[PDB]
């Protein structure tokens, strides 16, 4: 059950138009009629701001007359059934808007000695608050239970479109829109655009640029989808060269880098690294040339109306640049420590503390395999064990703490002999907090100054 | 280094207005320009579409040029020190428009037979994608490299402003509208609103809805902080009942369950449990109360000011009844085994479902500590681990390389003798994503299966 929103608007001047949307187009003077009539919605609710319409028992029922009173004087088809299912509901607006008055339900005409016109008092100054409109248009939006929404800015305040359409994104919702921009008489093909690419695109560009901070793969929404059907119809020969390199750029290997990390598998990304800053570099200068283009637009057409290919998802993927750092493999987990910190998983950046210490003396033991078998693992783990419980002895402490959680030999709760715990341990949260993200790379540091000179 | 971008618009029919934001006051006749004097931005940027000025050399010096000539026949003081510190960028739009024609930098003026009158030639129809017009915005907006951004959308297209507020938030801008919806002739106070509250609040209820699906705290924006100052001056002393269970909504208990679990802490996450389901039947039972007052706006204007209480803040938290389950707590944890699944965190669900068959002998078997001492749970173990071995071979395989990743005696690299790893244990990212997801809660309930005659 769909329900397709708009804002009202005065339509008593609007005029008799062809509106299309994707092929298939309607005859009426108004678009959200045009759109009804293509979607066919369950049930459609009308949004009416004070701006319009204000009598003294119930100003709704104006509305729905002043449209019944304007498709008779333009002698537009049937239209009952929009009258007879649809849903009115008021909804506020911000002062500067002088309103029409109405009387009991049909609009007041008044004489101005030339040619009649309807009565605006003008009294409309009102100094409301966003998230007060906000808060009103949510209510309306969630306590009608729907499935699929639908929203149609065409006809709005430059205020309310805005505060609705930030609603709207809370509900899966398609956005649409018909530059109404001046009255083209009768006829004049007017297109309706759909904005729900833009509203899409721009939430999937927080989560991108917030999943590189916070190195979590299912934050970052895969776009590679969209590159594979990115074709436009013609497209030059310079822009398919570069167009062609940027269907190319596969962001599979940056989903896979964030997988590895967030899991532990620090090797495969680290090792991964190195070729990744072959992938945004190439991303980086064909950007580059993509945001030239798109810089100067003038006479740069064949994308100018392509639905694919945005340049925030490109943009806001660059940010992975700051996971990629120059060098080799010991010194690279060297750097992914710190970011395991800035980023604030505490289980895997202590693992890796006191991993990644064993692996830096290897080296400067010459090389050696992470098994039991391998001797020169064998002592090494064992300096960097002792020389913890020399003088460290709370770095491992708070490890075996988040490795094993509660329910552990570690926090020794107390299965009690009917179904639930009475756990022995307080979980420390901000010394955990204080340790790792103020104490732990100096703990680190100074046990690899003391491995250098082995 | 601020910067105040706004839409260009049509600025020979404006009047001169007492523009007011924030206390200040400033006397202009266009939205922007009153901006620039509140805020003293470093730069200011013109975005002119093509919806406006069209002529054969360079739109943009028209535009300049027609806010000029009507700063003339409004006489206005300065203007022309702005108008050079303007840097004019030409943008898109959407078809039917009707546009200015000027002819040499200056706007070409007809005879109306009637008074004298610029050329509106109306030749504007255009299908562009609003993406086009986006991607173009967004290239304007990166290369500026702003540190406060600002973006005035009193004098946009719905299609414009809808699509220009999309690209602000991507560079953490503040919105400011100014509703001009007619002339308010000379003075007449036009209020200035900040629409930076509402994007805000909606990406911050985005953020929410996806911090309580993925089990993740770091991305809950934390709104008890607006809680604490919410007071109003006057509200009546029913809205006081209800309003004072909210500012007491003490949120931050459901944040730290947040941590709890994404850091392994079963057991004082499940133990919190019941105290939540408490917490979310006052907010949602208070959420329903204050869903009606904004239902019944017209006459409830306490509010039609109130710039703390986002309603999105609280609906999108009564999301967290998802992670509750009633029972006892050695089912709570059965529970948060799945939702360890549902989310796709693994080694925190392979390490749970190893221990929590522990315990849930423990309980059959009367109850005992989690330590070594105590001999109940050191011949459960044993069992546990022994079945495991005979049957399950697959589940601790699994969870011991999650717990320790690469880098550990589970992975085997090799750490040659010029700091580079090379990995032994070769484990892909489906095999794990196929155990946890389809196989680990079938072995984990045949464990259980057989526990359950002990």
């Amino acid at each position: 059950m769909k329900c397709l929103f708009y804002i009202a608007g005065d339509v008593s001047n609007y005029s008799i138009v062809n509106y299309e949307l994707n092929g298939q187009t309607q005859n009426t003077f108004f678009a959200a009629h045009a759109l009804y009539n293509l979607f066919k919605p369950d049930k459609v609710i009308a949004l009416i701001p004070d701006s319009l319409v204000k009598d003294n028992v119930s100003d709704e029922e104006c509305y729905k007359n002043l449209v019944i009173n304007r498709a008779k004087e333009l002698n537009f088809a049937g239209m009952e059934e929009f009258m007879n299912k649809v849903e009115i509901r008021k909804i506020p607006n911000v002062g500067i808007a002088s309103a029409i008055q109405c009387e009991n339900g049909a609009p007041k005409k008044e004489k101005n000695k030339e040619g009649r016109e309807v009565l605006k008092r003008l009294p409309y100054n009102e100094k409301r608050s966003p998230i007060f409109i906000f808060n009103a248009i949510y209510a309306i939006f969630k306590d009608e239970a729907c499935d699929e929404y639908l929203v149609d800015l065409t006809h709005g305040t430059n205020v309310l479109v805005s505060i609705g359409m930030n609603v709207g994104a809370l509900f899966n919702a398609k956005f649409y829109s018909a530059p109404v921009m001046g009255m083209p008489g009768k006829d004049s093909i007017v297109n309706i655009v759909e904005l729900t690419d833009v509203v899409q695109a721009t939430n999937d560009s927080l989560m991108i640029r917030s999943s590189i901070e916070n190195l979590d793969e299912r934050y970052f929404k895969d776009y590679s989808a969209k590159l594979s059907r990115l074709n436009p119809t013609i497209f030059e020969e310079e822009e398919k060269k570069v167009l062609t390199r940027v269907k190319g750029t596969d962001v599979n290997v940056v989903i896979n880098f964030l997988w590895n990390i967030r899991n532990g598998f620090t090797v495969n990304a680290v090792k991964s690294m190195n070729e990744l800053k072959n992938i945004i570099n190439q991303l980086e200068e064909d950007l580059e040339k993509l945001k030239s283009f798109y810089k100067n637009w003038e006479e740069h057409k064949n994308f100018q109306g392509e639905t694919l290919l945005v340049l925030s998802d490109l943009d806001s993927t660059l940010k992975v640049k700051d996971l990629l750092i120059e060098g080799n493999d010991l010194e690279k987990l060297n750097y992914l420590l710190d970011l395991y910190i800035k980023a604030s998983i505490y289980d895997k950046a202590l693992s890796l503390a006191r991993e990644l210490p064993v692996a830096i003396c290897l080296n400067k033991v010459g090389g050696g395999m992470f098994d039991d078998k391998n001797e020169k693992y064998k002592h090494c783990n064992e300096i960097v064990t002792s020389y913890l419980r020399l003088r460290y002895s709370g770095l491992m402490e708070f490890r075996n703490t988040l490795m094993h959680g509660g329910l552990s030999t570690d926090m020794k709760p107390n299965v009690d002999k009917d179904g639930n715990i009475t756990p022995g341990k307080i979980v420390t949260k901000n010394k955990i907090e204080d340790f790792v993200k103020r104490e732990l790379r100096n703990y680190f540091d100074k046990i690899v100054n003391f491995l250098s000179s082995a």
